[PDB]
């Protein structure tokens, strides 16, 4: 038989999922509009260089490429992630210089464009496009490097960093297959909506979607049951989330801070590809403590939802952490 609240989890997922690039013409059209804008802008930017603009190869990045995207809450923005590999040698150019090429290309597009430590972001009514900027591996020693650093960053934090976004995307796509991979992606989405619902008071404190995605890569485990008579398989998203959240909580470690003279709980989640960085490294110790506490509250609700006699009460317990799209059947 079907798991206790599985129907409501699937309805919740139906309500929060955003179709990936290959299934979403609106996202493809917005992405391609930005790409055309950067092509024409590069024409204009290199008009005063005496040379044709360098060409680039675009590729899908992020959750819309990995089929892990969620709809924003009301008032939020879509996040269109794309990479562009410019036909340039990384040692011949400064990373901030190349990102400034791209930013000046998009200077008069939409609400504007700005250079961020890891990308150039252009803004548009209801969504922003994050263009990660890379040098050509053929001209840069065979390595794919992203342009890191901003004008304010200075000198030490400005570099071409080895990067592997397509390797990461392959890792997320390949960890599981079929309906197992479906449950994996559903649980990443559930946690992204939890993030949006319970970290809205301080968006800087929120655990990034990339962090939750990498954590799922390391620690998600499928939860399913095979009927001993029909061999019919049913998935148990509530149990899968309970195991995954418990494993995340188990991987927090108290971490001394000499300035504050105390420990904070920290979850370290290495990217499984280059540059193998802790995707949570920017979160402060206090933000980590709050993250852990809300994770524990979510885990407690997942456990409570297993024991409620009334489906209404189990679903309400979950809605308290997942927000208004989680169905709560009447009692
Ligand atoms: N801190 C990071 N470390 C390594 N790679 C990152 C990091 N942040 C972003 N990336 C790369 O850029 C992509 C887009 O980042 P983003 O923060 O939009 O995550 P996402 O997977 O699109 O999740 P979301 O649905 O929350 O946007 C990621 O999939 C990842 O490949
Ligand atoms: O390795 C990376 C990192 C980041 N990105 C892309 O750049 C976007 C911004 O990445 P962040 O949200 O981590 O901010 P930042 O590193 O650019 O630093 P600040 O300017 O905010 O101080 C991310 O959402 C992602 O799409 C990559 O493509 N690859
Ligand atoms: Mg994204
Ligand atoms: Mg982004």
């Amino acid at each position: 038989m079907m798991a206790p609240v599985q129907k409501q989890f699937r309805e919740f997922h139906d309500r929060i999922k955003l179709a990936q690039y290959d299934e979403n013409q609106t996202l493809r059209d917005e992405r391609d509009a930005v790409l055309t804008a950067v092509r024409e802008g590069l024409k204009k930017v290199f008009a005063d260089r005496g040379e044709a603009a360098p060409t680039f190869t675009p590729f899908n990045q992020g959750s819309y490429a990995m089929n892990t995207g969620v709809k924003p809450l009301e008032g939020g923005e879509y996040d269109i992630d794309v990479g562009i590999i410019l036909n340039i040698a990384k040692d011949d150019h400064d990373p901030v210089e190349v990102k400034k090429w791209i930013r000046d290309a998009l200077k008069d597009y939409g609400n504007g464009a700005e250079i961020r430590r890891s990308c150039v972001t252009v803004f548009k009514p209801g969504y922003h496009v994050d263009l990660a900027v890379y040098a050509d591996p053929e001209l840069s020693g065979g390595t794919l490097c992203i342009a890191k650093g901003k004008e304010n960053s200075g000198d030490e934090h400005r570099l071409w960093q080895i990067s592997d976004p397509q390797g990461f995307q392959d890792r997320i796509a390949s960890k599981l297959s079929g309906d197992d991979a479906a449950q994996f992606r559903r649980c990443i989405r559930y946690l992204k909506r939890w993030r949006d619902f319970r970290f809205s008071s301080d968006g800087n404190a929120a655990p990034l979607g990339i962090g939750l995605t990498a954590a799922a890569y390391w620690w998600f485990q499928v939860s399913k049951r095979t009927d001993p008579v029909s061999q019919n398989v049913t998935y148990d998203d509530r149990d899968a989330l309970e195991q995954f959240v418990q494993t995340m909580l188990d991987n927090f470690h108290d971490t001394w801070d000499s300035k504050d003279q105390r420990s904070y709980p920290r979850l370290t989640v290495e990217l499984p590809v280059q540059p193998y960085n802790d995707v949570f490294e920017k979160m402060t110790g206090m933000q980590m403590e709050s993250f852990k506490s809300k994770l524990q509250a979510l885990l407690n609700a997942l456990k409570t939802a297993k024991s409620r006699l009334e489906l209404h009460d189990a679903c309400k317990a979950l809605a308290d952490h997942f927000g208004s799209e989680f169905p709560v059947p009447e009692k």
